[PDB]
C-alpha cells in the first residue's frame, strides 16, 4: 500500500525529531499504512531551502511537511489546500489568529500543530542566592543582575558562567530575537503590517547598541554563533543565569539529570521601561499536506491525527511545547505539568509577528536582510544607527513594488 513520508521537525532541537517520527509511526501502526520519517536540518531557513528543492521538482517524494509560521506565504503554491477536509467546527477549536495566518488568499495552507513565544529563563537559585526576589523586567535590570552574579559565580570558581545566553547567530532565530529587542525598545516591528518600514528610528538603533554591548560582557563572545541548542546548552549544563529561548527548553531542563532541574522558572522578556511593550516573537509550526503528494486523503488524514487534541497534549505534557487549541490550556493534565502555560498565556497571545504577511512570499529575502544588518551590530562591524538606516534601505529595496 502506499508509504506517507513526512518531513519535518529535526533531531537536531531537542526532542521534537524524535518526538514527531514516534507520532507518525504511532499512526502508521493505528491505521494500518506504511510510513517513513525524513529528517531535516536544526535550522528553519535551512529547512526551507530543502525543502524547496522538493517543491521545485513538484517532488512526490515528501507528503506532509512541517512548516513553520513564518511560512504560508512563500509555500502556499506547493500546499493542498484543506479548507475542503475540515468542517467549520472542527477549524473552531484552533486558535483563530494561527488558522488566518496559515490561509493564504483562501487557502487554508496547513493546519495549526504547535505555536512559540520568546520568554525568559531565569535560574531562581542564583536569583535568591544574590538576594533578587523577581526576574528582570528591564533590560536594565537584567544587566545589573547578570554582572553581579557573574562577578561572584567567577569568583566562586565557575570559569565557564556567563549572565545571558541567546540566539545570535546569523539566521532565522536572530530576526526572531531582535524583533523582541526592537519591539521591546518602542522601536516598532521593523515592518509594520501597513508596509511602512519603520525601523530607522533611534529606539531601534538603541536596542541593538544595547544587544552588542552584551557580546563578551554578560554574554560569550561566541553568542554570535549560537541558534536555540547552542544557547540552551549553555544554560541546561548551568552556565548562565537567564536565557532567551522558547518553550521547548523547559521540558529539556526538567528531566532527570539535568543539572538545572527544579532550578528555574521562565517569565516574559523585560523591555526597555515600564511603557515599552512586551515583546515575545511569535513561533511555531504547521502541518501542509504537500501540493505534489500522490495520496492527498490518507496525507490529510495523518495531518488531522498529528493536530489533534491528544497529540498537541502529548506534544505539551512531554516536549513543553504550546498548544494550537485553547481547550488545552485548561486541561488539567496540561496545566499540572505546565503550570507556566497559565501564567504566561497572555504573553502567548500578544506574541508580536515578523513581518511575513506584510513580506509574503518576499520574507524570506527581508528577514536575510534583517538578521544580517542586526548581526554587523552584535560583531561590532556596524552600530545600530548605521546598521537601522542601511535595514531601511534594503528592505525598501527588496520590497520595492511588492503588495
Ligand atoms: O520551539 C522549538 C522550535 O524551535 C525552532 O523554531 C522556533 O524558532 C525558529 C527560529 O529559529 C522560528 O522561526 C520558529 O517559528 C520557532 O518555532 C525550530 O526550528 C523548531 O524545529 C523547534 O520545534
Amino acid at each position: 500500500g502506499p508509504v506517507i513520508r513526512v518531513a519535518g521537525d529535526s533531531t537536531a532541537v531537542g526532542e521534537g525529531g524524535r518526538w514527531m517520527k514516534e507520532m507518525v509511526e504511532a499512526w502508521g501502526k493505528k491505521t494500518g499504512t506504511r510510513v517513513e520519517y525524513i529528517d531535516s536540518p536544526a535550522d528553519t531557513n535551512d529547512r526551507l531551502a530543502l525543502y524547496q528543492q522538493y517543491w521545485a521538482a513538484r517532488s512526490p517524494d515528501v507528503d506532509v511537511y512541517m512548516i513553520d509560521v513564518i511560512w504560508p506565504g512563500i509555500v502556499a503554491p506547493h500546499a493542498l489546500d484543506l479548507k475542503p477536509y475540515l468542517t467549520e467546527a472542527e477549524l473552531k477549536e484552533f486558535f483563530p489568529r494561527i488558522v488566518q495566518n496559515n490561509t493564504i488568499r483562501g487557502k487554508l495552507t496547513s493546519l495549526p500543530f504547535f505555536t512559540d513565544a520568546g520568554i525568559l529563563y531565569y535560574r531562581k537559585d542564583l536569583l535568591e542566592k544574590y538576594g533578587y526576589t523577581s526576574p528582570p523586567r528591564t533590560w536594565n535590570e537584567l544587566e545589573q543582575m547578570a554582572e553581579r552574579v557573574m562577578e561572584g559565580e567567577r569568583r566562586a570558581g565557575n570559569r565557564d558562567f556567563w549572565g545571558f545566553v541567546f540566539q545570535g547567530k546569523p539566521y532565522e532565530g536572530l530576526t526572531c530575537d531582535a524583533l523582541e529587542w526592537i519591539y521591546s525598545h518602542g522601536g516598532g516591528r521593523i515592518v509594520e503590517p501597513d508596509g511602512t518600514i519603520s525601523v530607522n528610528n533611534g529606539r531601534a538603533a538603541l536596542a541593538l547598541n544595547r544587544a552588542h554591548g552584551w557580546v563578551g560582557r554578560i554574554a560569550p563572545q561566541g553568542v554570535t554563533s549560537y541558534a536555540e541548542e547552542e544557547a540552551r546548552n549553555v544554560w541546561q549544563q548551568g552556565n548562565s543565569l537567564f536565557m532567551r529561548n522558547w518553550p521547548y527548553a523547559y521540558a529539556l531542563g526538567q528531566a532527570e539529570g539535568s543539572p538545572i532541574r527544579g532550578k528555574f522558572g521562565v517569565t516574559v522578556l523585560p523591555k526597555a521601561s515600564a511603557d515599552a511593550p512586551n515583546a515575545a516573537t511569535l513561533g511555531g509550526w504547521q502541518l501542509m499536506v504537500s501540493a505534489y503528494s500522490r495520496y492527498p486523503k490518507e496525507a490529510v488524514d495523518l495531518v488531522k491525527y498529528l493536530a489533534s487534541y491528544e497529540v498537541q497534549k502529548d506534544n505539551a505534557v512531554r516536549l513543553s511545547r504550546l498548544p494550537t487549541r485553547p481547550a488545552l490550556y485548561t486541561d488539567r493534565d496540561v496545566l499540572a505539568r505546565n503550570p507556566w502555560f497559565r501564567d504566561l498565556l497572555p504573553v502567548f497571545q500578544n506574541a508580536v509577528s515578523r513581518p511575513s504577511d506584510v513580506a509574503g512570499a518576499r520574507y524570506n529575502q527581508v528577514s536575510e536582510a534583517i538578521w544580517t544588518e542586526v548581526h554587523s551590530v552584535l560583531t561590532g562591524r556596524k552600530k545600530g544607527e548605521q546598521a537601522v538606516r542601511d535595514l531601511e534601505a534594503r528592505i525598501r529595496r527588496i520590497l520595492r513594488h511588492h503588495h
